């Protein structure tokens, strides 16, 4: 089997099937962080026990740190092929809460700061959502690529609150000034964990959190329910009150559209691969869309370009046949669990490098992967 795991955001599209193409085992959902360790140091014991089995590839919407390319590239590079790290599908990050009241909740971008600054620890203090009452936060505990798009966002755009979010996969670390200005800050692991925490009914309302859209309601349709799923965005511009957006997948897909190709000279450089947002555009970040939902990013899939077994090549790049093909591609399932399609100019730009054989990044390329790879 090829085994892969990883981010729990896009968990439930690889468990779909035919997402995943023939050869290709479960998709283990364990955490980003749990992910990229897997497939680096080739450690099954972060998806399972049974350690006898090899990694093959990570889901992970946390990007591979400069400590982490340089290792691979100095210790399994040589013996395995480069690693290719590229975007699967772009997302939306959602923020799900369980408070009653029939008004829209629209947060806007000083508001939901203030939520997860802990600035704002009352529900009172959301313009026009007809709630009040404490405002309880959840939060990945562990290792997440949730956290580091969440989080992202928040260093963009959180710039007058008493304190700073830095990017991180841990969000109890992103705060300068801590987690301490929270009450009862709750931790859970996994999407599905903070869900569950978010549902829990033995608790007082009040709970809100950052969350995949795949997970944040149980239909596309909820997605839209600003009763459950807060709307962001609101605003006034040019004078004129705005309302925010949903999360839904076609409130970024604009957005999405518009980033720009991984610079054609360095695509040799996992890290070119996955773009991330910003405050402002320049120098490969692309700046926090304007219009639209406003939080979002892309999550990520980490391959070899070398397997040893020619098995397990043939099944890889028909997986990237299908993921970024034209056409008999992955497109309306990533439609259905609430996710964003890439654009067709990033789909040609992840063949033209990674599957023309003729390239020298390409999987399987005879020349480069003659006698190297990872082991089936």
């Amino acid at each position: 089997d090829i085994n892969g795991g990883g981010a729990t955001l896009p968990q439930k599209l690889y468990l779909t099937p035919d997402v995943l193409t023939a050869g290709f085992a479960p998709y283990i959902g364990v955490g980003s962080g749990k992910g990229k360790i897997a497939f680096l140091e080739n450690k099954y014991n972060q998806f399972g026990t049974d350690t006898t089995k090899n990694v093959h590839w990570a889901g992970s919407d946390s990007k591979l740190t400069a400590t982490e390319l340089a290792t691979y590239a100095a210790d399994k590079e040589p013996g395995w092929g480069k690693l290719i790290q590229v975007p699967s599908v772009a997302t939306s990050v959602a923020i799900p809460f369980r408070k009653a009241g029939a008004n829209a909740v629209d947060l806007s971008v000083k508001e939901l700061c203030g939520v997860f600054s802990g600035r704002i620890a009352d529900w009172s203090g959301i313009t026009g959502a007809g709630r009040s009452g404490p405002i309880q936060v959840v939060y990945r505990a562990e290792s997440s690529g949730t956290t580091e798009l969440f989080t992202r966002f928040l260093n963009a755009k959180c710039t007058t609150e008493p304190g700073t979010f830095a990017v991180t996969t841990t969000f109890a670390n992103s705060y300068s000034l801590g987690l301490t200005p929270l009450a009862g800050a709750v931790a859970a692991t996994g999407s599905d964990g903070v869900m569950a925490a978010l549902n829990d009914t033995t608790v007082a309302e009040g709970r809100i959190t950052y969350m995949s859209p795949d997970f944040a309601a149980p239909t596309l349709a909820g997605l839209d329910d600003a009763t459950k799923v807060a709307r962001v965005g609101k605003g006034v511009v040019n004078g004129v009150a705005v309302e925010g957006k949903s999360p839904a997948a076609a409130n970024v897909s604009a957005a999405i559209s518009v980033v720009p190709l991984p610079a054609a000279a360095d695509r040799g450089n996992p890290d070119v691969w996955v773009p991330v947002f910003g405050a402002t555009t320049g120098g490969g970040v692309v700046a926090y869309p304007d219009s639209g939902y406003p939080i979002l990013g892309f999550t990520n899939l980490i391959f070899s370009q070398c397997y040893a077994n020619a098995t397990q090549t043939g099944q890889v790049r028909d997986f990237f046949t299908k993921h970024y093909g034209t056409s008999a591609n992955n497109d309306a399932a990533i439609e259905a669990n609430a996710f964003v399609p890439l654009p067709s100019n990033w789909k040609a730009a992840v063949r033209a490098s990674f599957l023309t054989a003729s390239n020298a990044l390409s999987i399987g390329n005879t020349n480069v992967c003659n006698g190297k790879g990872r082991p089936q």
